[PDB]
């Protein structure tokens, strides 16, 4: 628990992690401690479970990003870090390119080789994976997952916790309900409800 | 109708003109002006209906582009311009990377992410939408458009006004007739004539 | 025969050859020659078939990259490069985003806009094709080619000269065989055997 002045703490020390400590370096901030339900990632220090929030926050640590891949509990760990005082940063690679129109919340993880385009809105604690496309004018919910090398045309909206599989594809317009899940590789060709799995070339709902 | 002197003029004021737009100003040029059929987007003020065109020409301005997503329709307003003493700029965005031994035409928009190897050719008024891939040797006809993140493997040819969706793939060697239409996802394995619309994995025609 | 003093030697002529041309000169470096079966490419000489090899160590050329898309004909001549006192460079596009805890073995190929993340290892003689993209703690094989906007997920092996296709995907955790291969657009949602061929959306083994 000895650290240094001002740099990030990370909720979750896994291999989601260590992307996005990657991210943050790229940008020259500083990785200052992580905290893990099991008490070194890329040479950051495992200093405790999350119990050492309040710790950190005492010492002056005042900046985090949760680094959670599964969307409900990482909404519910950046809810507590803001309960505890701390500011969500985001982590977005260098690499990515993000319009000067698009808005951005706090906790956004925004990896490697990303392009988002004109007039996007992208919610708090949203994951845009590795090479994922955002055309104009999407909408992305809060902690949603637009997984690696995924695809969204223009005027697409994504619910809030849902997730698309690595290079799932959506057409334009189309609009995806909250908790969907979208399989690796679907392409979504019509709007999707709450709650639902969806698998193929076209995506179909299956029970 | 009054303008600075010396931008570029925009032909369409939809989601596709936001996107060029910013691709033009992020290489650092001027946009004076849209003509839109519903006689501002992104801050460029719209000035009245292609008839205002003679109207921009008079007044010094010279260099146009055409944000119009429908092939055939973008087609003949780039000739319209450019009887009417327009050159065709091409909106290329910076981060994309177009080899040294590419030939381009006039009119051609390739989006952020986009790649584009050795020796290939991009006719007049293509479109490169995000994130999408042309390998080298590949011929690509005027006014076609790669939708974003489409990929073609090497010594692929595209004919003119063609439109491949999100995240179509062909495989080397292929064909793709005139005016044809690949669905979202659809993975071309062997040539295609002129005037189909083609589905699946692997893409098969239907009628 | 006549070649200016340090530049590097390439086996084969072909479009593959082009492209890796491309990235060696984006990087500042220069090409001597090339040796290929048939005894220029996009102004490097054609000097001779492999033959030539003895002739241009003795001219004082050492460092070679092996531009060939076959995966066990490229490792067989890897071999007899370095028997013939090579060292295999790299060719890595600038473009290219390389994590910095990536492992990168030699005579490794990696194309314009690839982004390969956190604590990845490449095996020798891998080509990292146009676009693709291999998420954190993935394990790529001696002479494996990962296709043009082919897509990896986190922990993914992959086998000795396995091979996907332009647009292939590849779920968590999943592991490959050694000289199998991925059909364009083919999603791998279960481990695959050495030598066989998976084809669809999801991926299956065809006989
Ligand atoms: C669709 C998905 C959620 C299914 O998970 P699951 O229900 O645990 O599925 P299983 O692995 O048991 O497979 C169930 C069945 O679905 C099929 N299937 C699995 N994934 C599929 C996919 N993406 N597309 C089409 N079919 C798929 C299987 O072939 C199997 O078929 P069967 O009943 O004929 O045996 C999952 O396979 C998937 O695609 N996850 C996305 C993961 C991802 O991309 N992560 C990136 C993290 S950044
Ligand atoms: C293929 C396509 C052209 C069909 O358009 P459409 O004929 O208006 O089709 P509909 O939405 O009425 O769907 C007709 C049927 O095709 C199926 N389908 C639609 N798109 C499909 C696709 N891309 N792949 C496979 N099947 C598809 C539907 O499931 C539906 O099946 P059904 O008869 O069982 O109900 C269109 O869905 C598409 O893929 N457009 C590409 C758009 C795009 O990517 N734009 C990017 C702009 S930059
Ligand atoms: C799968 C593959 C290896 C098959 O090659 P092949 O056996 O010579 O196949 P053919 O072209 O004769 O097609 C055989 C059959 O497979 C089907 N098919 C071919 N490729 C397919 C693919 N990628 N996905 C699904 N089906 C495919 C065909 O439609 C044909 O079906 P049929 O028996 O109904 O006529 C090949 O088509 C392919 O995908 N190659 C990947 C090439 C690539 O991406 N290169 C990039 C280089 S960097
Ligand atoms: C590209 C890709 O495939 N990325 C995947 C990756 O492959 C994984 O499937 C997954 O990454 P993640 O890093 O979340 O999972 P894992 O590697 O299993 O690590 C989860 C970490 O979270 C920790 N953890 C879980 N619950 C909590 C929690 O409640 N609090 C804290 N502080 N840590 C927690 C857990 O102990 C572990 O170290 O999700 C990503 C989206
Ligand atoms: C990534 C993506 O999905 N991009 C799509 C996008 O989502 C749209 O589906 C579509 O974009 P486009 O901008 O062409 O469409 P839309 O947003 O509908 O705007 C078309 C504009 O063109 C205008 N227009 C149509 N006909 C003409 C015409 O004849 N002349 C002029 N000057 N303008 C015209 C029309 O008034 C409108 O403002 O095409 C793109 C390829
Ligand atoms: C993006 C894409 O589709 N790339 C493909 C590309 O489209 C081709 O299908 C293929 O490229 P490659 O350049 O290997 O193939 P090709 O264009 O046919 O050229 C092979 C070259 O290798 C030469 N060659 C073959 N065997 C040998 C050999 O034994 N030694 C030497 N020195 N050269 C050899 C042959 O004479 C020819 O000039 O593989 C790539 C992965
Ligand atoms: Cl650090
Ligand atoms: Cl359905
Ligand atoms: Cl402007
Ligand atoms: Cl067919
Ligand atoms: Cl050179
Ligand atoms: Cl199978």
């Amino acid at each position: 628990a000895s650290l240094a002045i001002g740099g990030v703490v990370i909720i979750g020390g896994g291999g989601h992690a260590k992307v996005v400590i990657e991210s943050l370096r790229a940008c020259g901030e500083t990785v200052a401690a992580i905290v893990d339900a099991d008490p070194a990632v890329l040479g950051v220090p495992v200093v405790g479970d999350d119990l050492a929030l309040p710790m950190l926050r005492e010492q002056g640590l005042s900046r985090l990003f949760v680094a959670i891949g599964d969307n409900r509990l990482r909404q519910k760990l950046g809810r507590k870090a803001r309960d505890h005082g701390f500011s969500l940063v985001n982590a977005i690679h260098p690499s990515a390119v993000v319009s000067p129109s698009v808005r951005l919340g706090e906790g956004v993880a925004v990896m490697a080789g990303v392009a988002i385009n004109a007039d996007s809105w992208i919610g708090d604690l949203a994951i845009i994976n590795t090479g994922a496309v955002v055309d104009h004018d999407c909408r992305l919910g809060a902690a949603c997952h637009l997984g690696p090398a995924s695809a969204l045309a223009g005027g697409v909206s994504v619910g809030e916790r849902a997730f698309l599989g690595v290079g799932a594809r959506v057409i334009p317009g189309v609009t995806i309900g909250a908790d969907t899940i979208v399989g690796a590789g679907g392409v979504v060709v019509r709007d999707l409800p709450d709650s639902v799995l969806a698998i193929g070339v076209p995506a179909k709902i299956k029970g």
